[PDB]
Formats: structure tokens, C-alpha cells, sequence
């Protein structure tokens, strides 16, 4: 990895475009305000450690970048001297100071989340060089936020239909490993989901958390044995029952998920699970349920019909809230077509049919880790303050046709209001001590990580009310 | 990187689930059949084969790590240590797998086999689908390359209709997506996939990926020019926008320069700053070094049309041989906000209805080009179609009652040209009848070795448009 090659091309040319005698460029990140009213701040620590800290500039990395940019631009516009300055003066450590809200913090839209500034006047150009790498923090923020919004929906309907939150942290399982754009993305996104839940198939998330954050537990997320279409269909179309019997017998004393829609989900539920193999299901322990997995058709209609079938083949109870509950050896997971909208539709449709949310879990792949963009929370990095000829000026954009893109002015700070909410003060007004101390902390300075959070602290910060 | 930790957790348990006495699992990848996206660019497998699958990928230390992690993750011992140990001792940790694939850059209709995977040692029946997770990530380069090519087709059609040729087509869609993707690795992969179709990119990560895994005869596969951002304009102060514009076009007076012009008022900047105060610095520029005015907010169509209306009243407009208006060659526009395949179509159609040549415009696309895409868009999918159990081959498949679109193919597969020059996927080993020409799938990986490679230049040639 070469930080000289990890920016937008046009930023290679920005050192020639700032006003003459600019000593300071100060920039900030927010989730701009215009429904996702509050964001989980997560993922900066990964970027600081993997890409920004320590000796990130070498002679060899400068020469590589020079040679690439000469061909890319068909011109010699690369700031070799500026990068050489960093190498010679700071042994290739970035003269940058980053301040940030603590990881796992849940902050309303339109607040400063981190600030960046150069600590050496020669390095005014470096603040926005690193915009591109720091702005990728959009992805872990957005995955963590959207996963937390789904947790709130599951909390609401579980509480209403059961009277408690038992099992909440296992109700949304990450299926997204194959559905993301890269190995690196898999680890980052899986880690962000694990801020809110404990259930994952995206193995890449475990090593990221252990290396960059840390937990008291041996692992931050868990799984159970489960079938796929290849392990049922390999038995032959006339042997689906044989495949089911073998799998639940092999995994007789742990939970096991069995995809049941290879040929006919309703037949598999009513006749195979509900008659032919029923004797192998009703004998299982509460710690080792069969989890029936549909994987096709309209997600709500399919869940409701699977539950109607099982309720007629298995002994159903009525819990203390008046909702129907399968026996504890039998559960359903809907792992197809699940995103925040269909999850809401399913739990609402289950509640209207008097089915406890105790009965159901969700798996989500592309919905959870891939079908998300930087536009969803308007994640954005902007210059708000410069010093030119020794005078500080408040800088901002304010496009005539889009007031939502107006950016904040001057030196920023994050404060508690007298009612306990968050406010971002602009124009250096934090320095009036009318709202108490800045809630941002220095997390990076001059090539060193100066403040960090365990994954356990982050989960506690990200908790639901 | 540890291939034993690079699968879906549940695949760790599949070796206990297949039928006993299974010697072979054969699986295939397609972009299942139902902007229709009728044809896909096959691109990106060679990256995965070289970075993750080839050579000694199993060691004692990787087996023990995986065992230790899975013990805690499952709260249970279920990991196939014996099976992984077998690969280490028998093959020096090289995967006993054969992958056959259509050549990279090939443009194939939906619902065709694009690659197959099978074990070459009967002990390793479980390994075929272990690597499903890593191989199915090929959805991303296929989908970026396909969606970028579908945008090239729209640009080609409107450029040809409004100008009578395709000059500059390979620079009309610029990759702005480095900050808008989910990781560094994704930036390189996605940027490389766009460069199959175009030559302009700011996503620098794409260049090193292509040089290391594919290679070009050119020194670099993609190019850029100087451009402003809001920080380099707004740093001058709100009353000095004109001073920022003047300094930037003067610094970059002999190359193309893109200047974001919407910091405060895009329409004032076009009419009064570029169109009056700094007009003398624009009309003096060479055809090889235009000013490129960049709006970046508002309704993308409305803003492009109004910018062109303003510039056409301040600068000498010609009418080309097709009857479309054309700015002078020292002045162009780039719309780089809110661009995806739908808004690109809307803008060029709106420009054509207002009699503006597509020669006047270029597009930048970030999240639309590299991020706002899922594995669902082309139904990219890997499925088992053939097993051997007690020495007898059986054709296998799924066919869910409530969704016929998820039916999978049966048996040993091959891809052929039809007598009319289309493509057909033969099932149930019927390729062996040789009623069609040669199978188009070639062995690209066997027993830990990459057996066939494509240059980036071959890939671009295979992915060309018809015209
Ligand atoms: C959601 C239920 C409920 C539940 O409480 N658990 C916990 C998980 C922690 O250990 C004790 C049981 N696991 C569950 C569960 C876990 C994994 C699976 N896996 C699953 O169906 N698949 C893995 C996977 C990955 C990618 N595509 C499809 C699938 C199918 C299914 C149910
Ligand atoms: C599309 C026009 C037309 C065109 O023919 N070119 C080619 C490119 C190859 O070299 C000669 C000129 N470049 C163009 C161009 C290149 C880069 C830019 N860059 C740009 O506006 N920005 C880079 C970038 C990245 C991330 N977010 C925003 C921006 C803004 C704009 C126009």
C-alpha cells in the first residue's frame, strides 16, 4: 500500500490551486442533514491504524508515485518536493491532527464527527489529500447505522409480541460475504454489523475486530451449522427427506439451519418435517432447535404460510402477550430478500397474524452489507477554515440550487446542550465556554494513534435506549 | 490472508452434509436470466485466481489458526482439519480444483455458464463449494464492467446521432468513485472494471491492479487531468471566487482543466465570471486544453440544460453537420453529480431534444458507477449441477415451486456458438455429442496453478461495442 497512490487523481494537482501563503487547511466530516436521524460513528480507528499511522512515506513510494503520475497525467504535476519534505523532516510520519467523536457514539445528523488539519505550514496540501481514504469511513458508519435501525424494529416487535428482548442480538444474521464487492469490504462491513448483533457467517469480520479493536471474549460473533442448496440437492430430487434426516442426525445436539425450498418449501414443511421426520424434531433440545429456512417467493407470504403449516403439525402455545409460539425445538429463519424495509413488513405481518417474533430470525446479505451508498446518510468531507498570510478565514460552500449541500463555517466543536442533546458550534464559538468542553478527542497526531476504543466500549456506546 | 477463514461459516460444516461416497462436486456460475442488462462482460476471475487461490494456500499454521477460531465461533469442534491436512501433505497445500471459464472480456447473454469448478481428487469433494464465497465476489467486476459498458452504449448511440461519429467516446464517462466505495480493495477492482470500457479515471487504485494482474502495452491503462474541488475554490473566500478561477486556469493553461463552478451560484459563475470577467482567459485556450466547467448540484438535467443555455449566449456556438449546437472547442461541460445509468440516459435525451450535441458534455460517476450495484442486478449465482456418488454421476439442481427464475441447470455444462452466432449452454453432458463447435470454457486454474491468462488489452478488445 502506498498513500501517495491512494487519493483521487485531481488531488495530486490541488497544491497548485490553494491561495498563495496558505499555512493551514482545516476540514471536517459530517452525515449532512436533509429515515436515519442518528448515525453510529464507527470505523475510523481501522483506517488510522491500517493506512495512516507510522512511516507511510519512503524514497521508493515517492519514486513509484512520480513514475505513475507522469504517465497518468501525461505531465509532471506530482508534488515530489512536498512528499520529500515529510520523509526528511518527520521520517515519513504525516504531520496531521485528527479529532473525533468516540467510536460507537450515536449522534444526530448534521454534527461534526471528525476534523483534520495539518500541523506543519508546509503541509497545508496534506489535509485534503487524505479526504478520499477518510471518506471511506462512510461504509462502516452506514452499515453500523442501518444494522442498528433494524435492531430497533426487531426490539419494538419482540417486546410487543413476547414481553422481553431475549435473543435480540441473534435475530439478524450476516449472510453477506459473497454479496459484497471485495474481501476487505467483507471484513469492514461484517465488523460494523457486529456493533449491534452477535450472529455472522462473514468470517472476515472476526480477525479485523481482534486486530484493530479487541474484545474480552475470544470471538465477537458466532454461528451454527446450516445447509445450502448443494448439500440437499446433491442427494437427488427423490432423496430430499434422506438429506434432511442425515443433516439433523449429524447435528443432533446443536442448532441446525436447513434450507427447505430446493423443490417445494410447503411440501417440505408439511410432509417431510411435519410428518416423515417429525419424530427427529420433537426429540431435540431447546439448545438445539431445527431452524427451517425458506429462501424463495414473496418473503412475507412465504413466512406466514410456513408458520401456518408448522402450527398445524407441531404443538403451538400462546405466550403471556396472547401471541402464538412454536415449540422451542423449532424456529424459522427468512434469509432471502431481507433489507430494512422487508424486515419491517415481515414482523408487522407476523404481528397482525398473532405470531410472536420469538418464532423468527432474519438473515441478510446484500441488503445488510452491499445495498448502501455514501448518499444514504450524506457522508461528506469539507474544508471549513484556512489560514492565508497569517489570517484565519471561515470557508464554506452554499450552492444556490441545493441548500442541503451548504457546509459549516470555521473551526468546529461538538457540545452537549443544556437539555443533553448534541450541538456543533461553528466559527470557533466553542472557545467561548458557553457550552462546556469539546466532545471531540485527538485520535491521531503526527503519525501516532493517540486515543483508541475496544470493540466492547463501542458496543456499549451503540446500545439501544 | 487465510483461505480456511475466507468462506461463509456454514460451509465449514458442509463436509458432514453431502451424501456418503461422493467423489465429485461440480458447480457453475451464471448471471441468471429473468435497462434489461441482456448481456454481461465476464471480467475479474483472473484477479481472484492469482491473489487468493494459486500456489501454497494451506500451511500447518493456517490450519491451527482456523481450528482455534472455529472452535470459539461455533462453540463446537466441527472443522474438517483432516481434509485440509490432506491437501497440505498430498499437494503441498495447492488446491486440487479445476476451473474452466469463458475468456475475460467476452460479452455473453444472460443465463449462460461463465465458469465451472470441480475437485480433481475424490477426497476433496467438499472443496468445490468451500470456494463459492470467494469466487462469487466476481459478481462485482462483472457487474461494474457490464453497467459501464451499458453506459458506453447509450453514449455511443447519442454521440453518433448528434455528431455523426464516436470521437472521444472512451473519455465520456470518468470514474469519480474512489471515496464512494466501501474499501481500498473494492476501489481497485471496480476502477479496473470501468477501464475495460473507458480510459478516464481518478480512482488511482485501478492502475496498479491492472499492471500487476492483467498488464497493458500502454504505460498506464487510464488517464486524468487537473481539476478543482470545493476546497481549492472556497479557500480563497466567498468574495474571491473569480480570483480562484483565474489562478487555477492560469496554472493549468496548456492542459485540459476541470473547474467546479457551483460553490455559491453556478449560473452567476457561468454567465458573469466565465462568461464576462474571465472570458479573455477561456477564448485564448487551445483545442487540446479546454476549460471544462463542472456543475455539481441541482437537478442534473435542468442544471446541464441551463448551463448550456448560458454558455451558448456568452460564447460562439456553431451548428454541426447533423444540425446540433456545439460550443467552441476550448469550452466543455462535465456533469459529475447524481450520475447513474438512468440519469445519464435522461441527460443525453434531454440534450438531444434541446438540439445540443453530446460532443459538448462528459460525465463523472462515483457511487453510481462503483457502489450502487448488487449481486442481484444480474442474478450472479453459483450452484452445484453434477455429483458422482458410488461412482455414478447424477444431474442435480434446485427448482423452487414459488420462483421458476431460481431453477438451476442440470449436469455437466458447456458453452457453444449457435449456427446463427449466438450462445447456448448445453446441459447433462450433451456438449460431448459435439453437435456444436468447441466448448468456449477453457481451463484457467488446475491443481494450484493459473493455466491461462489474458492481458488487459485482449480483455478490452473482447468487450468492444459492435459499431
Ligand atoms: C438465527 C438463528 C437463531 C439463533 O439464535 N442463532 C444462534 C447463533 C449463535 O449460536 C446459538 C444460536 N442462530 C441462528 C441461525 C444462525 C445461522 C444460520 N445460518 C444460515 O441459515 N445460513 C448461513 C448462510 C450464509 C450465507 N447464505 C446462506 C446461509 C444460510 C441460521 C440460523
Ligand atoms: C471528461 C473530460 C473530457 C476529456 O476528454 N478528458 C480527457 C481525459 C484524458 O486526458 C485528456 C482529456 N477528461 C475530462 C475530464 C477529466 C477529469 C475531470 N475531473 C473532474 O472533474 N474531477 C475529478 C474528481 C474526482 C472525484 N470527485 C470529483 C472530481 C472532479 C473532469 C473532466
Amino acid at each position: 500500500f502506498n498513500i501517495l497512490l491512494a487519493t483521487d487523481s485531481y488531488k495530486v494537482t490541488h497544491y497548485k490551486q490553494y491561495p498563495p501563503n496558505t499555512s493551514k487547511v482545516y476540514s471536517y466530516f459530517e452525515c449532512r442533514e436533509k429515515k436515519y436521524e442518528e448515525t453510529v460513528f464507527y470505523g475510523l480507528q481501522y483506517i488510522l491504524n491500517k493506512y495512516l499511522k507510522g512511516k507511510v512515506v519512503t524514497k521508493e513510494k515517492i519514486q513509484e508515485a512520480k513514475d505513475v503520475y507522469k504517465e497518468h497525467f501525461q505531465d509532471d504535476v506530482f508534488n515530489e518536493k512536498g512528499w520529500n519534505y515529510i520523509l526528511e523532516k518527520y521520517d515519513g510520519h504525516l504531520p496531521i491532527e485528527i479529532k473525533a467523536v468516540p467510536e460507537g457514539f450515536v449522534i444526530p445528523r448534521g454534527n461534526v464527527l471528525f476534523t483534520v488539519e495539518n500541523t506543519d505550514p508546509e503541509c497545508y496540501w496534506l489535509t485534503n489529500w487524505i479526504e478520499t481514504i477518510l471518506v471511506q469511513s462512510w461504509y462502516p458508519i452506514t452499515v453500523a447505522t442501518n444494522s442498528r435501525e433494524q435492531k430497533k424494529i426487531l426490539a419494538k416487535y419482540l417486546l410487543e409480541t413476547s414481553g422481553n428482548l431475549d435473543g435480540l442480538e441473534y435475530k439478524l444474521h450476516d449472510f453477506g460475504y459473497r454479496g459484497v464487492s471485495s474481501q476487505e469490504t467483507a471484513g469492514i462491513g461484517a465488523s460494523a454489523h457486529l456493533v449491534n448483533f452477535k450472529g455472522t457467517d462473514t468470517v472476515a469480520g472476526l480477525a479485523l475486530i481482534k486486530k484493530y479493536y479487541g474484545t474480552k471474549d475470544p470471538v465477537p460473533g458466532y454461528s451454527v451449522p446450516a445447509a445450502e442448496h448443494s448439500t440437499i440437492t446433491a442427494w437427488g430430487k427423490d432423496h430430499e427427506k434422506d438429506a434432511f434426516e442425515h443433516i439433523v442426525t449429524q447435528f443432533s445436539s446443536v442448532p441446525v439451519s436447513v434450507v427447505s425450498d430446493s423443490y417445494d418449501i410447503y411440501n417440505a414443511c408439511e410432509k417431510i418435517w411435519g410428518e416423515d421426520l417429525r419424530h427427529l424434531i420433537v426429540s431435540r433440545s431447546t439448545q438445539a432447535p431445527l431452524i427451517i429456512r425458506p429462501d424463495s417467493g414473496n418473503p412475507l407470504d412465504t413466512v406466514l404460510k410456513v408458520l401456518e403449516i408448522l402450527g398445524k403439525k407441531f404443538p403451538v402455545t400462546e405466550n403471556s402477550k396472547g401471541y402464538k409460539l412454536l415449540p422451542p425445538y423449532l424456529r424459522v429463519i427468512q434469509g432471502d430478500g431481507v433489507d430494512i424495509n422487508t424486515l419491517q413488513e415481515i414482523v408487522e405481518g407476523m404481528k397482525q397474524k398473532m405470531w410472536s417474533i420469538e418464532n423468527i430470525a432474519f438473515g441478510s446479505g446484500g441488503g445488510l452489507l452491499q445495498k448502501l451508498t455514501r448518499d444514504l446518510l450524506n457522508c461528506s468531507f469539507k474544508c471549513s477554515y484556512v489560514v492565508t498570510n497569517g489570517l484565519g478565514i471561515n470557508v464554506f460552500k452554499d450552492p444556490v440550487a441545493d441548500p442541503n449541500k451548504r457546509s459549516k463555517k470555521g473551526r468546529l466543536s461538538l457540545h452537549r446542550t443544556p437539555a443533553g442533546n448534541f450541538v456543533t458550534l461553528e466559527e470557533g464559538k466553542g472557545d467561548l465556554e458557553e457550552y462546556g468542553q469539546d466532545l471531540l478527542h485527538t485520535v491521531f497526531k503526527n503519525g501516532k494513534v493517540t486515543k483508541s476504543y475496544s470493540f466492547d466500549e463501542i458496543r456499549k456506546n451503540a446500545q439501544l435506549n
